[PDB]
C-alpha cells in the first residue's frame, strides 16, 4: 500500500482516538480481557475501524492461536489427517467461543473490517466434532467470506483443500429441501416444523470412497463424535471423513427424537446455512445450481413461506441463522425475481406486505416484540432487494408507498435504530416520480413536516440525556442515536430536495423549521453538527432549486444572518470546504446575496484557516482540494475585482507563510555509541535497528502538511491564471521564496512532491516573466551560498566531518545544503535548459555573466571536490559489511545525471539490500550520502549544456555571447578541472577516476537520439589543447599498461562491481580510449572554420578542428614508437590487453591514418577578447581614454589591425599622456601568438608521415604479425588500414604470408581449433588478393601441401569446418573460371590477359584429393556441409567430374542426414545452392549440352532484333549458360554466332552478334528411362518417413500468434512439413527440367523391383493418384496443417500439370508436337484410369462418394488445370507455345476418349439430399464447360524458376 506519509500517518492519528481507550483492554490480563470478552458486545454509537485494535486483534490471536495446537487442531492442509476430531474442552471452547462471538460482534458492530489483525488460527480450531467450535468457526467464516467479497473478493488461503472442499461439500452438507418416504420433504419450510414424517434409518451413515462403511441404527446412541470418528476411520480412509461427519451428526441429531434432533437438527441447518452463504459469495447459479437446484429447488417460495415476525412462533434461532444467509443469496439478480414473484410481487397483500403492516403496528404499539436486529436486517435486505427496478415497478404496484407510510407517523417510540433503518429503507427505494405523486398524495408530503416540527422540539425535550459517544470526538452534544436516526432523516430530506423541488419548495416554504431553521444555525451542540453540513446541503440546493425563492426567503430574515455570522462559522469541513463555491459564488451575482456578499467584504473571511493545516489535511490534500482550486475560480468569472482581495486577502497571510514556520526537531544525531555522524573504520559495529533512514517530518508536519494541500489547490486556481494575474503584481516570489528556505528545510525535500503543483505554477510565470526574478532568485542563490561557503571551504585532505564528528558543524547547515542543492537541481530541470529559448532570460543570463560572470563556478569546483572524497576516504573508514547493504549512493531512485558507474559492493545486479538492519550513521547520513551524487554531474551535464546552444538555438540574440561566453568558458574549463589537474595517480584514485570518468562523459555534447555520438564540443576540446593535458595522459598510460604487471579471472567477459583492481587500473582508461579514437574524428564532430578566416594577423591559418586532429597524432605516434621501443605487447606475448580492449585498439589504431586532407599550419591560440574583429585595440582605445565610437572609426577604417601610433585623428595628441601609461612595448602582442606541437614542429604530416615510414623502416607493421595470434581472429575487419599501408607498400606482408606458407605446416595442428583461425586470417592475406594474382608458385608451393595434406578422413579436422573456406580462397582462385588461361593467339587489340596468375589447378592434383573428397563424407557442422555442398556444386565440372559424383553415397549422407532433420533454421541457402546442385546433378548431357545446343540458335539468337546483342552485351549476359557448362557451353559455343563487321583487312572493329552460327537416335525410347537406378524404391519410402511423422503437427511455437500469424500465412512451421514443402519443390522441379525424373517415380514401392522398361509397380503411380498426395485428414485439426492441405490443393494442382510437362526447354516451343516416344504417349494417359475408378468409388457407397469429396472437390480443380493446361504456379516456367498440341492433344485426345460424358453420371450416382452436392457441380459445370468450349476450335513465397533462372 501507497501508506505516504499522510496515510500511515492518519493511521497513527487513529491510534490517539482510540488507543487511550483500547488502553484499556491493552493494559489488561487476559484473564481481565476474558471478562470483557462478552461484556462488550457492540458500541452504543456507530462502528468504528478495527486499525488501533490491531494490536488487540492479535493478543486475541494468541490467545486463541495455540489452543488449535492444545488439541492438535493446528492443520496443514497437505497433511491428510484432518487433526483428528477430539472434542474441545467446553470452557476453553467458552475461551473461544467467547472471542468468536465477541469477534463476530466485532465485525458486525466495526466497520472497515480489512485490517485482519486476529487469524493465523484459521482452518484449524473448526476441525472439532462440536459444532459449538466448529458451527461458530463456520458463521464467523461465513460473515469474513461476505466481508471479503463486500471487498471484491486478508489471508489467501484459497490453497486449501481440507477446509475449502469441507464448505463446498456443505453448500450439499446432506441435501437442501430433502424428500422422505412420505409426501412430506422436509420442505425448508420445516424451520422447526417436527410435524411430518421423520425417518428412523438415518440413525446411521453409508459412505463409499468405492470404500464403503456403516454407522448402524442405535449404533451412532453411544458413539458420540469421537467414537464415531475412530470407527469412521476405521472403516473410512484417514484422508476423507467429511461427509462421514455429516451424516454421522445428523444420526446422532437422530440418534434420539427429542430436543437434541431438533437441536442439532438446527445447528446443521445454520452451517448448512453459512455454507450456503459463502458458496454463493464464492459460487454462482452455473456452480450452486449444478450442484442443488438439479437436487432440490424446492427452494424459491419455500423461503418465500419459511420466517415471517407475522409468523411469530420461529424460534428465531433459525430464522435470522438464515436470514443473513437467505439475505446473500437473495441479493442475487437470478434469484431476487425468484422469490419476488414467490410473494406475488404485485399484491400488497400476501407476505410480501402483510409482515410490512404487521410490523408497522408492532411499531406503532412497540410492545418489546420489535427485534432490533432482525429489524434493520430485513430493512437493508429489501434495500438490497430493490435492485430489480421492473420488479420496483411491480411492488409500487403492491400498494408501496403507502403500505410503507403507516409507519412514518409513528413517532415518539424508542426503537431509533430501526426508525434510522426505516428511513435508510425509503431513501433506498426512491427512484420514481410516479412514486413521488404516489408518496406526495399519499399525503405522505405532510409527515415530512409533521416528523420536522415533532423532532425539533423533541430536540429541547431531552437536553437531560444528551449522552453522545463517549470514546470519540463529538462536535455536538446530543445523544448519538437520536441524531443517528436524525442523519439518516436529513440524508432522505436532502435526496428528495432536488426532485419535484419547485412545486414542493412553493409547498412548504414555511416548513415547521424554515423561520426556526436558526435553531439549528446555533443549536449546534444541541441540534447535532454536520448535520449544519447537511443544512448547507439544503442551501445549495435551495441555491440551485429556487433561488428565487433566496430574496423571497432573505425576508424570512435567516439568510441575512448568515452573512452575518459566515465569518465566524468557516472551519474545517472538506465537502464545505468543496461546496463552498456551490453554495457562495454564485450568489455573489444574484441582487439579495450579491449586496449580502458585499457587505462585510466576505472575500478575506473565506480563508482564515489559510495557515490551518488541519483544513489542508481536510481537503484531501489534492483532488477535492485540487478540484476546489478549479472551482472557487468561478467566483473569480463573477467578480474579478475581488481577485485583489483572494490576491492579497491571502497575500497578507501567504506574504506571512514564509514568516509563518516554527523550528523543529533534529535531523543529524549522533551515534549512540561513540556520538559520531560516520562510521570511522571498516570493522565498526551497527546502531542496529529496524528503521527507515529518513525521519518523515515536514511533509507530516503542519507545514509540510499544510502546503501539500495549499499546493493542490494553487495548481487548481493559478492554472490559467487568476489571482496570479495580481499577485506578481501586488506580489514578488523571489521576496516571498523564503518559502524555498523555509526555517530548518530537511534533509528530506527529496519528498519534494508538490514540485507539480509547486513548479507547474511557477511556470505560468515561466510562460508571462521568467524576468520576474530568474537571475535575480539566482543571485540571492549564489550569496547563500557564500553563506554556506563557510565549512564548504574545508580541508582539502580528507573527511574533517568524519573527525570532527559528534559536533554540530553540519547539523548547523545540514538542511539548508540539501535544501538548497535539490531546489536548484529542480530549478534547472524545469526552467534552466536549452529548451527555454526565450531571448530574455538570454539576455538576463548575459547581465550575470556582466556582473559576476563565472566566480560561482569556483564554488561550484570546491564544493564537488568536498563532496565524495569523503565518502571515498570514509569508504575505507566505512564498514563495507555496511556499505554492503547501506551503499549509500547505489540505492533506488538513482538513475539520472549519467552516473559514472560507481564502486559498488556486490553485484549491480542487486542494488538496494536495505530494510534489515539501520544505524544512526546510515539512518541520517545514508538519506544524505546517497544524494551527494544525484545533487551533483545533473551540475555538469547543464554547465555542458552551456556550450552549443547558438549553434543550435540561433533565435533572436545578440554579439554579447561573442566575447564573453568565450570569456565564461576559459572561466569554466582550467577553472573547475584544476580539481583534478594536481590530482596524480592514487589514494586520489577511487574518488577522481570517476571524476575523470564523468568528465571525458562531458566535453560531449549530449547528443545521442538516434543513438548517436554525443557530438564532442570543438570549444573545450580546444581550451585543453592549449592546456596539453591529453600529453599527461599520454604520459600516464605509460604507467597504466605498464600497471598491468600490478595486476585476473578472465579479459573481456568479465562485468559487475565486486573487486577488480584490474578494472580499476582501467576503469576510468576506457573513456580516454573512445575520447581519442573520436578525438580524431571531426566528421564524427561538428566543423568549426579557421581562426586563419577569422583572424587575418595570424601564421597558422588553419579550420580549428581540422588542424588539432594531427598534432595530437605525432604526439600520439611518439608515444606508439616508445611503447613499442620496450616492444610493449607489439611484438611480445601473456595476451594482456583484453580481447575488448584489444579490439578497441583498433578505432584507436584506425584513427592513426585517419588524417584531414588539406596540410594543417600547425594551431595558434585562444582568447575570450582577441575575437574577430579584435575588440582588443577599441578596449586599449577607451583605456586611454578615445571612447568606443570613436575608437571603432579606426577598426572599423582599417580592421584586423593595431596603430599602436600617437596623434591621429581618433587618437588626437592629448591622448599621448594616456597612451603613454599604456605602452606595453608589446602592442604588436595584442593579439594571439602561435602555439606549437609540443615536442615536435609541424601539427602535421610533416612528421607523421616520416615516422610512418620509421615503422615501415623499423617494420613494425609486422612485428604485429607476431602478436597477432591472441586476438587476430576477427581483427581481419581492421585489415584495411593495413591496406593503407601496402599501398604505400614500404615494407612487403606478402612476402609474410608466404613465410606463413613456409610456417603454415609449422602451424603443427596450430592448436586444433586455432589452426583454422590463425590460418582463416592467413588467407585472408590472402583475401587481400591483388598480389593473390602472381605468387602462383608460392601459392602452388603451398598447394603442394595441400595436396599432401589429404586428410582423406576429414572427419578428424573439425577446424577443417570452415578451413573448407579458408580452401575455398584457394577454390575460387582453383580455376578461375577455367578458361585454361589460354593466350587466345588471334586477331586482338585488347589485352583480355591473365591478370591472375592460377597455373590452372593441374587436373591429375584435382582427382586425388577428389578421391579424398568422396572419401571423407562427415566432418562437422552444418554450415560446413552447406559449404562442402556449394563447393562440389560450382565443381561437378566436366559433367564427368558430376556423373562420378554422382551415385556417391554422401549423396546418401545428404538425403538421410537433411531429411532426417528434426528442426534447423537456415537451410535457405543450402537449398538454393541445391537447386542449382541438381541443375548439375542431373546435369543430362543432352538435357544440357544438347538443350544448349538447340537453344544456342535461341540463346545467341535469342530472337534479335532482325540482330546486334553486343558481345559484352549478351556475352557477359550468358554468364547463367557459360556457367551452366563452361565446357559444354563453349562447346556449344563452338557453334554460334559467327558475328559480322569485322574491318576487312585483318583487323576487327565490331561486338554486334550477327550473322550465322559459329560456321554455319543419339537418344532412345529409354534415354530418360534407363537412367532411372531405382533410387525411388527407397528414397521416397524414407522421404515419406521423413515426411509421413505427422507432417501436420503444430510446431513448438508462439511468435505472438502461434497458428494465427504463421499457420493460415507460413504453415511450413511445424518442422515436419517445414521440409516436405522441399520435398514437393524440388522434385517437381527435376521432373520438370528432365524427362527421367519424370519417369523416376512410375515403379516406387514399399519394396524393391527393377523389370524392363522398368514395368509400372503400380505401387508408385497409383499411391500417387490415391491418398500420396491426398493425405486425407479428418479435419483442421491446426490450421498449419489445414493451410497446409488448402496451399497443397493450390498445388498438387501445378504439381501434377508440370508433372505432365516434356522438357520444359527448347523443345517448349510444341508448336505440332503431336505425340510423344512409345513409352511416353501413353505415360500421358497412363495411371489416370485408376482416378476414373476413383471417380466411380465415390459414385458407389454414397459414405465413399462423402469420403472422396476432396478428391472430387479437387477433381474439378484438377481437370479444369489439366484440361486448360493451367495451374496457380503454371506457365511462369512455361510458354504459350508449349499449349499449342498440349492443349490439343489433351482436349482432342480426351474426346478420342469420350470419358468425359460418363462421369457426368458420376452426378447421375449421387442424390440430390447432400449440402454441396447442389454446390458441387458448379465448378463441374465448368469442367462440363470445359468439354467442348477447348475442342470447339478443332476440325508472395511461390517460388517459380524457369531452366535459365537456374
Amino acid at each position: 500500500v501507497l501508506f505516504t506519509r499522510c496515510e500511515k500517518a492518519r493511521k497513527e492519528k487513529l491510534a490517539a482516538g482510540y488507543k487511550p481507550l483500547v488502553d484499556y483492554l491493552i493494559d489488561c490480563d487476559t484473564p481481565t480481557f476474558l471478562e470483557r470478552i462478552e461484556a462488550i458486545q457492540e458500541w452504543d454509537r456507530s462502528r468504528d475501524d478495527l486499525y488501533v485494535w490491531i494490536p488487540i486483534l492479535d493478543r486475541m490471536d494468541g490467545l486463541l492461536l495455540k489452543v488449535a495446537e492444545k488439541y492438535k487442531y493446528k492443520q496443514d492442509p497437505k497433511k491428510e489427517c484432518e487433526v483428528k476430531l477430539v472434542e474441545m474442552e467446553a470452557h476453553d471452547v467458552d475461551y473461544c467461543l467467547k472471542m468468536l462471538k465477541f469477534t463476530r460482534r466485532l465485525l458486525l458492530n466495526t466497520e472497515n473490517r480489512f485490517v485482519y489483525s486476529s487469524g493465523d488460527v484459521l482452518m484449524y480450531l473448526l476441525n472439532c466434532p462440536n459444532f459449538t467450535i466448529k458451527l461458530a468457526v463456520m458463521r464467523i467464516l461465513a460473515i469474513l467470506g461476505e466481508r471479503f467479497v463486500i471487498a471484491r473478493e486478508a489471508h489467501n488461503i484459497f490453497g486449501d483443500h481440507n477446509l475449502r472442499k469441507k464448505t463446498l461439500k456443505l453448500a450439499l452438507s446432506l441435501s437442501s429441501s430433502v424428500m422422505d418416504e412420505d409426501g412430506e420433504h422436509f420442505s425448508l419450510v420445516d424451520l422447526y416444523f417436527d410435524k411430518k414424517k421423520v425417518p428412523q434409518k438415518w440413525r446411521k451413515l453409508r459412505f463409499t470412497h468405492i470404500k464403503k462403511v456403516t454407522m448402524t441404527t442405535q449404533e451412532l446412541c453411544e458413539h458420540s463424535l469421537q467414537q464415531i470418528f475412530d470407527k469412521g476411520m476405521a472403516l473410512l480412509p484417514a484422508e476423507s471423513w467429511f461427509d462421514f461427519s455429516i451424516k454421522a451428526s445428523v444420526a446422532k441429531a437422530f440418534s434420539d427424537d427429542s430436543g437434541e434432533n431438533i437441536d442439532l437438527r438446527n445447528i446443521i441447518i445454520e452451517t448448512k446455512l453459512n455454507a450456503i452463504a459463502f458458496v454463493n459469495t464464492i459460487f454462482s447459479p452455473p456452480q450452486v445450481s449444478s450442484k442443488l437446484f438439479e437436487l432440490d429447488p424446492y427452494a424459491f417460495n419455500s423461503l418465500t413461506d419459511l420466517i415471517s415476525l407475522s409468523e411469530t412462533k420461529i424460534p428465531k434461532e433459525l430464522r435470522t441463522d438464515a436470514l443473513f444467509t437467505l439475505e446473500c443469496i437473495s441479493l442475487k439478480h437470478v434469484w431476487c425475481s425468484d422469490i419476488i414473484r414467490n410473494l406475488g410481487g404485485n399484491i400488497s397483500h400476501g407476505l410480501l406486505f402483510q409482515i410490512l403492516r404487521y410490523i408497522a403496528k408492532t411499531l406503532r404499539e412497540a410492545t418489546d416484540e420489535i427485534d432490533e436486529e432482525y429489524n434493520v436486517r430485513f430493512f437493508y435486505l429489501i434495500s438490497n432487494l430493490a435492485d430489480v427496478k421492473p420488479l420496483h415497478e411491480s411492488l409500487f404496484a403492491a400498494g408501496l408507498i403507502p403500505t410503507l407510510l403507516e409507519i412514518v407517523s409513528i413517532r415518539n417510540c424508542p426503537y431509533k435504530r430501526t426508525l434510522a433503518s426505516a428511513t435508510h429503507l425509503l431513501e433506498t427505494f426512491i427512484d420514481n416520480s410516479e412514486t413521488t405523486t404516489e408518496f406526495i398524495e399519499n399525503d405522505g408530503f405532510t409527515m415530512l413536516i409533521t416528523s420536522v416540527a415533532n423532532e425539533i422540539d423533541f430536540t429541547l425535550a431531552h437536553p437531560e440525556t444528551w449522552q453522545p459517544p463517549k470514546y470519540s470526538v463529538v462536535y455536538y452534544s446530543i445523544s448519538f442515536r437520536e441524531l443517528a436516526y436524525i442523519r439518516s432523516l436529513l440524508k432522505l430530506v436532502l435526496k428528495l430536495l432536488s426532485t419535484d423541488s419547485g412545486d414542493r419548495i412553493r409547498n412548504l416554504i414555511d416548513s415547521p423549521i424554515l423561520v426556526s431553521l436558526k435553531k439549528i444555525l446555533e443549536n449546534k451542540l444541541v441540534f447535532g453538527l454536520t448535520l449544519i453540513t447537511y443544512t448547507l446541503d439544503v442551501v445549495q440546493k435551495v441555491i440551485n432549486s429556487e433561488p428565487t425563492i433566496y430574496p423571497v426567503l432573505v425576508e424570512a430574515g435567516l439568510i441575512p444572518y448568515v452573512i452575518d455570522n459566515f465569518p465566524k462559522l468557516i472551519g474545517p469541513s472538506a465537502e464545505l470546504l468543496s461546496l463552498l463555491p456551490d453554495v457562495v459564488s454564485a450568489i455573489c451575482l444574484n441582487p439579495e446575496g450579491l449586496k449580502q456578499v458585499k457587505e462585510k467584504g466576505l472575500i478575506n473571511n473565506l480563508f482564515d484557516f489559510l495557515l490551518d493545516a488541519d483544513h489542508a489535511r481536510i481537503l484531501t490534500g489534492g483532488d477535492r482540494s485540487t478540484e476546489y482550486g478549479t472551482d472557487i475560480d468561478e467566483l473569480a468569472r463573477h467578480y474579478p475585482d475581488l481577485k485583489a482581495n483572494i490576491v492579497e486577502a491571502l497575500c497578507n497571510v501567504i506574504r506571512k507563510m514564509p514568516s509563518t514556520f516554527r523550528n523543529e526537531r533534529e535531523f543529524l544525531f549522533t551515534s549512540p555509541k561513540d556520538q559520531k555522524y560516520f562510521f570511522h573504520r571498516k570493522n565498526e559495529e551497527i546502531l542496529t535497528d529496524k528503521e527507515e533512514h529518513e525521519p518523515a517530518y515536514w511533509e507530516l508536519l503542519d507545514k509540510g502538511t499544510m502546503l501539500d494541500t495549499f499546493t493542490s489547490v494553487l495548481f487548481g486556481m493559478s492554472l490559467g491564471n487568476g489571482s496570479f494575474s495580481q499577485v506578481p503584481q501586488h506580489l514578488e516570489a523571489r521576496d516571498f521564496l523564503a518559502i524555498i528556505f523555509m526555517e530548518n528545510p530537511p534533509y528530506e525535500y527529496f519528498t519534494s512532491v508538490a514540485i507539480s503543483n509547486v513548479t507547474e505554477v511557477l511556470q505560468y510565470l515561466d510562460e508571462k516573466y521568467e524576468d520576474y526574478a530568474f537571475m535575480d532568485v539566482m543571485k540571492v542563490l549564489n550569496d547563500q551560498l557564500e553563506n554556506l561557503n563557510d565549512f564548504l571551504n574545508s580541508p582539502n585532505d580528507r573527511s574533517f566531518f568524519l573527525e570532527r564528528d559528534g559536533e554540530n558543524s553540519v547539523r548547523s547547515c545540514h538542511s539548508k545544503l540539501c535544501r538548497l542543492a535539490a531546489i536548484l537541481n529542480i530549478v534547472t530541470n524545469v526552467y534552466i535548459d536549452l529548451t527555454t529559448l526565450s531571448c530574455k532570460r538570454i539576455m538576463q543570463i548575459y547581465s550575470y555573466f556582466d556582473k559576476r560572470g563565472f566566480s560561482l563556478i569556483k564554488n561550484l569546483k570546491l564544493l564537488f571536490q568536498k563532496c565524495a572524497l569523503e565518502e571515498m576516504y570514509i569508504r575505507q573508514h566505512m564498514p563495507d559489511s555496511v556499505i554492503t547493504e547501506t551503499m549509500p549512493l547505489p540505492i533506488v531512485d538513482v538513475s539520472g545525471d549519467g552516473p559514472p558507474l560507481q564502486i559498488y559492493i556486490d553485484d549491480p545486479k542487486k542494488g538496494d539490500q536495505k530494510g534489515k538492519i539501520t544505524s544512526v550513521k546510515t539512518r541520517n547520513t545514508l538519506q544524505m550520502r546517497t544524494i551527494l551524487y544525484t545533487l551533483q554531474s545533473n551540475t555538469a551535464i547543464l554547465f555542458r549544456c552551456f556550450l552549443r546552444l547558438s549553434h543550435s538555438r540561433n533565435m533572436d540574440l545578440e554579439h554579447k555571447d561573442l566575447t564573453t561566453e568565450v570569456h565564461i568558458f576559459e572561466n569554466v574549463v582550467e577553472n573547475v578541472i584544476e580539481m583534478l589537474k594536481a590530482t596524480e595517480l592514487e589514494g586520489h584514485l577511487p574518488y577522481i577516476l570517476v571524476l575523470l570518468n564523468f568528465n571525458t562523459f562531458v566535453f560531449t555534447i549530449p547528443k545521442a537520439s538516434p543513438n548517436s555520438t554525443e557530438i564532442l564540443q570543438t570549444i573545450p576540446a580546444y581550451i585543453f589543447y592549449q592546456k596539453g593535458g591529453y600529453l599527461l595522459y599520454l604520459h600516464i598510460i605509460r604507467d597504466l599498461f605498464t600497471r598491468m604487471t600490478k595486476i585476473l579471472s578472465s579479459l573481456d567477459n568479465i562485468n559487475y562491481i565486486d573487486e577488480s583492481n584490474g578494472i580499476l587500473t582501467l576503469s576510468c582508461l576506457i573513456n580516454a580510449l573512445t575520447f581519442y579514437n573520436k578525438s580524431m574524428q571531426t566528421e564524427t564532430m561538428e566543423n568549426v572554420q579557421s581562426i586563419g578566416k577569422y583572424y587575418v594577423s595570424i601564421d597558422d591559418d588553419y579550420n580549428i578542428m581540422k588542424a588539432l586532429t594531427v598534432p595530437i597524432k605525432v604526439m600520439a605516434l611518439a608515444m606508439i614508437l616508445d611503447l613499442d621501443k620496450s616492444d610493449s605487447l607489439f611484438k611480445t606475448q601473456s595476451r594482456n590487453v583484453p580481447y575488448s580492449v584489444f579490439k578497441q585498439l583498433l578505432s584507436m589504431l584506425k584513427n592513426i591514418f585517419t588524417n584531414v586532407n588539406i596540410y594543417t599550419k600547425e594551431l595558434y591560440e585562444l582568447h575570450w577578447d582577441l575575437i574577430f574583429p579584435p575588440i582588443k585595440k577599441i578596449s586599449l582605445f577607451e583605456q586611454v581614454g578615445i571612447p568606443g565610437d570613436v575608437a571603432a572609426n579606426y577598426l572599423t577604417d582599417t580592421g584586423d589591425d593595431l596603430p599602436a601610433d600617437n596623434s591621429i585623428g581618433l587618437f588626437s595628441p592629448e591622448q599621448w599622456e594616456k597612451y603613454k601609461k599604456l605602452i606595453g612595448e608589446d602592442k604588436s602582442i595584442y593579439y594571439p601568438q602561435p602555439m606549437q606541437a609540443q615536442y615536435y614542429k609541424g601539427c602535421s604530416s610533416k612528421e607523421l608521415d616520416e615516422l610512418r615510414d620509421t615503422f615501415f623502416n623499423d617494420g613494425l607493421p609486422s612485428r604485429i604479425f607476431t602478436v597477432l595470434p591472441f586476438y587476430p581472429k576477427l581483427v581481419n575487419a581492421f585489415a584495411k588500414t593495413l591496406l593503407q599501408i601496402f599501398t604505400k607498400y614500404d615494407e612487403p606482408t606478402e612476402v609474410f604470408a608466404g613465410r606463413i606458407l613456409d610456417r603454415i605446416l609449422e602451424t603443427d595442428l596450430d592448436d586444433p581449433a586455432t589452426l583454422s583461425s590463425l590460418i582463416h586470417l592467413f588467407g585472408i592475406f590472402l583475401n587481400e588478393k591483388y598480389i593473390y594474382q602472381k605468387a602462383s608458385h608460392l601459392m602452388q608451393r603451398f598447394i603442394e601441401y595441400l595436396e599432401k595434406s589429404l586428410k582423406p578422413e576429414h572427419v578428424n579436422t573439425p577446424w577443417f569446418s570452415k578451413a573448407l573456406y579458408v580452401y575455398e580462397i584457394i577454390l575460387a582462385k582453383s580455376e578461375l573460371p577455367h578458361l585454361e588461361e589460354l593466350s587466345k593467339d588471334v586477331l586482338l587489340r585488347y589485352p583480355l590477359l591473365s591478370m591472375a596468375k592460377v597455373f590452372r589447378i593441374p587436373d591429375p592434383m584435382k582427382q586425388k584429393l577428389f578421391d579424398i573428397l568422396i572419401r571423407v563424407s562427415d566432418i562437422s557442422n552444418f554450415y560446413s556441409a552447406l559449404a562442402t555442398s556449394r563447393i562440389l556444386i560450382f565443381y561437378s565440372r566436366d559433367e564427368l567430374y558430376a556423373n562420378n559424383i554422382a551415385r556417391s553415397g554422401i549423396l546418401s549422407r545428404l538425403l538421410k542426414v537433411i531429411g532426417s532433420f528434426q528442426k534447423l533454421d537456415k537451410i535457405n541457402f543450402l537449398e538454393s545452392s541445391f537447386l542449382l546442385l541438381t541443375r548439375r546433378c542431373f546435369e543430362t548431357t543432352e538435357n544440357v549440352d544438347a538443350l544448349i545446343r538447340a537453344e544456342i540458335n535461341r540463346s545467341f539468337t535469342a530472337r534479335p532484333l532482325g540482330a546486334v546483342r553486343e558481345l559484352t552485351t549478351i556475352l557477359e549476359e550468358k554468364a547463367h549458360v557459360v556457367m551452366r557448362s563452361p565446357s559444354q557451353f563453349i562447346d556449344v559455343l563452338c557453334e554460334t554466332a559467327r558475328f559480322h563487321e569485322f574491318d576487312d583487312q585483318g583487323a576487327l572493329v565490331d561486338y554486334s552478334l550477327k550473322r550465322f552460327l559459329g560456321e554455319k537416335a543419339s537418344s532412345t525410347e529409354k534415354s530418360d528411362i534407363y537412367e532411372r537406378t531405382g533410387i525411388m524404391h527407397l528414397l521416397l519410402s524414407q522421404l515419406m518417413a521423413a515426411s509421413e511423422k505427422d507432417w501436420l503437427s503444430e510446431p513448438a511455437n508462439s511468435s505472438d500468434l502461434p497458428e494465427n500469424k504463421k499457420a493460415q500465412l507460413d504453415p511450413s512451421r511445424n518442422p515436419v512439413c517445414a521440409y516436405m514443402i522441399f520435398l514437393l519443390k524440388l522434385l517437381v522441379e527435376l521432373v520438370s527440367s528432365y524427362n527421367q525424373c519424370k519417369f523416376e517415380f512410375l515403379t516406387f514401392s514399399r519394396r524393391n523391383t527393377y523389370a524392363e522398361r522398368p514395368r509400372p509397380r503400380t505401387t508408385a503411380i497409383n499411391f500417387f493418384l490415391y491418398r500420396l498426395l491426398d493425405k486425407p485428414v479428418g479435419t483442421d485439426h491446426d490450421k498449419h496443417e489445414a493451410k497446409r492441405r488448402e496451399v497443397i490443393g493450390m498445388l498438387a494442382r501445378s504439381v501434377i500439370i508440370g508433372f505432365l510437362a516434356t522438357v520444359q526447354d527448347d523443345r517448349t516451343t510444341k508448336t505440332d508436337v503431336k505425340l510423344a516416344d512409345p513409352h511416353m504417349n501413353f505415360i500421358r494417359k497412363f495411371a489416370i484410369e485408376a482416378i476414373i475408378k476413383a471417380i466411380r468409388n465415390a459414385t458407389s457407397s454414397s459414405k465413399l462418394l462423402e469420403s472422396n469429396h476432396l478428391k472430387l472437390d479437387m477433381w474439378f480443380r484438377i481437370i479444369t488445370s489439366m484440361v486448360y493446361v493451367q495451374a496457380p504456379y503454371l506457365r511462369q516456367l512455361l510458354d504459350s507455345n508449349k499449349v499449342e498440341a498440349d492443349q490439343y492433344q489433351l482436349c482432342k485426345l480426351v474426346i478420342d476418349l469420350g470419358l468425359p460424358s460418363v462421369i457426368t453420371e458420376a452426378m447421375a450416382s449421387i442424390d440430390l439430399n447432400y449440402p454441396f452436392s447442389k454446390k458441387i457441380f458448379n465448378v463441374a459445370v465448368e469442367a462440363l464447360n470445359t468439354i467442348s468450349s477447348t475442342r470447339n476450335n478443332f476440325s508472395d513465397g511461390i517460388i517459380l524458376k524457369s531452366t535459365v533462372s537456374r
